[PDB]
This record gives structure tokens, C-alpha cells and sequence, in this order.
């Protein structure tokens, strides 16, 4: 068994691979896994950076414990493709975990693509569906679009019937939503020319009745004027008040899915649902994704702290076998 | 018609009274934000609708009767310090025959916001827990009756033991243990089994949201109601919703969503859950000292200025 680490606590230079045989559990609760691609996500950066302390993070880890990685695809024991959420320790050579964190990956799917899935769209679904119970013809504000749960969000909005409006960094960015969205017209993207301004003008001045990720951007102020009477704001937990909030009857959902690896286990096979019906469905698609060899875990991410990709940053952990 | 007006703006002193359905005005609550607009603290411009410069718009809430003489209670969006108010009919209620008008008058905000806070919002369902700052505040004896009467679990933290004792006395089906700061989180965290309260009233105003959320279950939900005098990793691990609440929506683009909140009213009316709080009347000549009395808030209860004496 190996998994990645940083051998100084906030030295993102001195991280390598640590190695040194994990027992199948019996019980169907728990299943070995071996990790043939892990993502990383922001709190990765946070962890390995040091801005973030594993004491902050839910579960029961000791002070030994590496928490990097979310998120992986590979097989289980019978040597099924699979791709899965963990609530750390996904950076590694096997994960334990318990069954209901894992779903099928489709036959015309890559693993390696499959990494990309798992985080962005249980976090898009839950969010929307569970927590901001989105209705169709309802119109949604969707900062940084073409973030990871950006895209996700984007992707489940269109597919419920929703008009989308969306942020984005650069010109670049917009391009590639437009060609990844055809539905969306150029009316979605609201900050290419103020973006409050834009939005209430193709709302008829009313606003939009969800706002997501505000807070990230530093948005919320301006987000606030272009909302809704009774909107929804949902702001996914990043580890780094007018009276319009009250007058308009704001709503504020904070979200995080590591409650369901804990006390909300009983309510996460809702959200497992509302993924696996989406790849049914055809709506959960794959994002793009930059590859980088194990052996160059430490420039995935100084590359994914960058920040400057589209898509999912994935570490190659184990090359898929060919066909 | 007459109404209260500040002739000067921001100055009290300079206080003075002015010489759909159109109702007789016996009684006029005073509530915070009528001293906010006097003092010249709030803005009238901040208040929602559409007034004018020459608008006074103290008072949201009344007693009287209508047209007709029936005896009726009312939420207006404002201008309810008058000798008659004109207002849907949809934000009237009857009074009951075993209350005064005098009483009636301290129920339409309170048990308003309460209801559409609680239930409609925080959507509080029996066997759940919920902490209320402030108990023996307005708004918080109104979330008590409606939490007990849903057969929730109330923990209230108060700011002096005549007001434990007070609401002991009113609320008799409370204990000891539902008063949590006679530190709240660490009471609240133990009659939880640790596992925290699922809704908490009023964090804000009290200053007490960081020690809240500590004290808050997964999924929790924090209530608080818009005052015009006012983040850990806790409220996204946690789940955690926040719902800013106001009425004045209610009276504007939200009309369609008023009856949900009217309808709880007048059931709670209908099952006794709506008591009348206790009142301290002023007369409207007094309407001065009723305000200067109502910004010490030392009161339990509503203040009330008597603009007619019910027959
Ligand atoms: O004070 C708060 C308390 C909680 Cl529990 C959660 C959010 C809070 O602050 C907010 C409330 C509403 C909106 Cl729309 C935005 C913000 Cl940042
Ligand atoms: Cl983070
Ligand atoms: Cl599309
Ligand atoms: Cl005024
Ligand atoms: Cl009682
Ligand atoms: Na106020």
C-alpha cells in the first residue's frame, strides 16, 4: 500500500509517495478498492499548502493519517470499473470505503475520465436538487461556470428545464461553455460586458431565484441586487448583511457533502440516486481532464494551484489495463 | 383622519399627532422599527412600497373594527399610528370574544412573523429542538407557544430571572432545563446528547451566532428576523441554512404567498396557541412617552397607544 503525503506539514515541495498488504473486509459495509486515477480538488491544495489543518476536516483520522484526495476511479476486488467519493485518503494505491459511495462507470466512459465525476456532480446535485429544490422555468446565477461544479451545475440546470445564467473568468472560458452548452445563447453569460445589471434586464427586472458560489468570487453583495424575492443562495464550503437579505427573504445554504460520509449517512443514497440517474440520462458527462504520471503527483498540484486549467486536475495512479 | 408624525425629522421630542377596506383604529402597537423611523435612525426611503415625503409611515400593526363595527386585528405595511387605516382585507383578523381590543392589538406582528419564521421557513416539524434567544421578547414568546403547541422541545436563553420567571409562569409546560443560560451551548450541547439544536431564532441581534452554530445540529437551521439596527467552516460542514426574514414582502410582490402565513395565524387563534402578550398602554396624547417607554425596553410585553377606548 502507498499513498501520497507531504513529509513536512504545509512543504508542498517535500510531498511524495509513501509506501510500505491491506485485509478485504468481510463485512459488505466496507470494500477494498484499487485506485487507478484520484482528482484532486481545492482542499487538497489547502491541505498540502498548509492553509488548511487536518484537524478540520470530519471523521476519525489520526495524527499520521494523509487526508489528500476526494475522489478516484478504478476497480473493486472483482475487478469492476468504478469510480467513488471518499471522505479523505483518495490519493493512494486502494481506498477503503464503505459500497454506497460507489457507482458503475459506463463502458463507453474512460477511468480516467471517470475521476472527474464523483465530487463535482454529488456536490451540483445535492445543492440544487436537495438543498435548493430547483423547479423548471426557474432561472439560476451561476458564478465561475466553467468551474467543476460550475459545469455540473450548468449541466443539471439545463437538464431540469432551467434558464441558466453564468460568470466566467476569461474570454476563453466563455468559448468553451458555449461549445460544451449549445443551449446556452449569449445572453447567459453576464459579465463579458455589470453582471447585476445584465441579469435583471433578461429577468424583467426581477432577478434570479438561485445564486451559486457567490461568496467564492466575492459576489454576494452584487448577487443580493440582481436575486429574487425568496431566492436561494447556495455557496459550497471553500476553506478560504444589508437588509436586502431580510426585505427579500434571502435564504443561505452552506454545503459540503462530508456529513454523508458521517451523521447524514442515512440521507446520502438520495444524492447517489440523483447521480446515477443523471449518467443514465445522459447528463453527467465527464469533464476535461489533465493528466499527470503518480511519479509527478507534486506538479499536478502546483499545476491545479494555478488554477489557470478548465476542467479536473488527475493523478495517474495506475494506468488503465487495454481493452 | 389623524396620524402621528415627527414634525421634524429624527427629533422625538418634535412628536405630534396630524389633524380594500377602511377600519376604525382603537389601538396602535409600537414596534421597534417605529422607533428606528422616529429617532431618525431608520429612513423611511429603507421601507419598502410606494409612499410619499409627506407619508408618515409609523405603525404596522392595529385593533379596531372595520366598516361594519366588527371588532377586527390588522397587519398594515406601515401609517398604522392613525386614527384609520385602509388595508386588504386580507391582512385582518377577528378578534376573539374572550379578548380586549386593547390585547388584540399586540398579536398580528408577533405571531405573523413566528408562524411564517418557524413553520413556513424553518419548516419545524414535532420532536425537533430549537433554541430562542430573547424568550420573553415578542417574537419569542410567539416561537415558544407555536414550538410547544407543535410539541417541540424549547431551550430559550433570557436577560434576567423575572423574565425566566415570567415566561415559567406563562409557559407552564417549560422546565429548568428549558432555560439555558440561568453557557447556553455547553446546557444546550448536554440536553441534546451533543448532537445540537435543530433551529436557533434570533442569533444575531442577541450576538450570539458563533456560540449557536457550536450548539447547532447538522442540518440546522438559523431563523432571524430583519432589524434595521445590525462565517466559520461550522455552516458549510454542517449544512447549516440561514432564512432572513421579513412581512413587508407580503404586502408587495409576495401577496400570493400571504395566505399560507394568515391561515396559521387564524388556526392558532382557533386551537389557542395565540395568546395575547401582555400590554403597557399609553394613551395617544402620551404618544411621546409611550415611544420614549417602548425605546427603553425594559417592558415585557407589547406597548400600546390607545387612540379610541373600546366601548
Ligand atoms: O450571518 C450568517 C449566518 C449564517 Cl448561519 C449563514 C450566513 C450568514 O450570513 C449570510 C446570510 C445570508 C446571506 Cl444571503 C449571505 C450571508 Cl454571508
Ligand atoms: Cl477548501
Ligand atoms: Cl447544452
Ligand atoms: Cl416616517
Ligand atoms: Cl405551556
Ligand atoms: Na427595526
Amino acid at each position: 500500500h502507498a499513498f501520497v503525503s507531504t513529509l513536512t506539514r504545509g512543504d508542498l515541495s517535500s510531498i511524495r509517495w509513501v509506501c510500505s498488504r491491506h485485509a478485504q473486509p468481510t463485512c459488505p459495509g466496507a470494500q477494498l478498492c484499487t485506485v487507478y486515477y484520484a482528482s484532486l480538488n481545492f482542499r487538497d491544495i489547502m491541505l498540502a499548502t498548509g492553509k488548511l489543518s487536518p484537524d478540520a476536516i470530519p471523521g476519525k483520522w489520526t495524527s499520521q493519517d494523509s487526508l489528500l484526495g476526494m475522489e478516484f476511479s478504478g476497480r473493486d476486488a472483482s475487478g469492476k470499473r468504478v469510480m467513488g467519493l471518499v471522505p479523505a485518503k483518495g490519493l493512494a494505491t486502494s481506498v477503503l470505503l464503505s459500497p454506497d459511495f460507489l457507482w458503475d462507470v459506463p463502458s463507453n466512459w474512460t477511468l480516467e475520465e471517470a475521476a472527474s465525476v464523483p465530487v463535482v456532480y454529488s456536490t451540483a446535485y445535492y445543492a440544487l436538487v436537495v438543498r435548493g429544490r430547483v423547479r423548471p422555468g426557474e432561472t439560476l446565477l451561476i458564478h465561475s461556470g466553467s468551474g467543476g461544479v460550475g459545469q455540473a451545475a450548468i449541466a443539471i440546470a439545463l437538464s431540469l428545464g432551467c434558464r441558466v445564467f453564468t460568470t466566467v473568468g476569461s474570454a476563453e472560458k466563455r468559448a468553451y461553455l458555449q461549445a460544451r452548452f449549445p443551449q446556452l445563447d449569449s445572453t447567459s453569460f453576464a459579465n463579458s460586458r455589470s453582471f447585476e445589471q445584465h441579469v435583471l434586464w433578461h429577468t424583467g427586472g426581477k432577478g434570479v431565484d438561485l445564486v451559486l458560489n457567490s461568496l467564492a468570487e466575492e459576489k454576494l453583495q452584487a448577487s443580493v441586487r440582481c436575486l429574487a424575492t425568496h431566492g436561494r443562495f447556495l455557496e459550497i464550503g471553500k476553506f478560504d448583511l444589508g437588509m436586502a437579505i431580510f426585505l427579500k427573504n434571502v435564504t443561505f445554504h452552506g454545503v459540503l457533502l462530508d456529513a454523508f460520509f458521517n451523521e447524514s449517512s442515512a440521507d446520502w443514497r438520495e444524492v447517489w440516486a440523483l447521480v446515477q440517474a443523471g449518467i443514465r440520462d445522459g447528463v453527467v458527462r465527464p469533464l476535461k481532464c489533465t493528466v499527470f504520471h503518480g511519479a509527478q503527483v507534486e506538479d499536478a498540484f502546483r499545476y491545479m494551484a494555478q488554477g489557470k486549467h478548465i476542467g479536473k486536475v488527475v493523478v495517474q495512479v495506475l494506468a488503465e489495463e487495454p481493452e
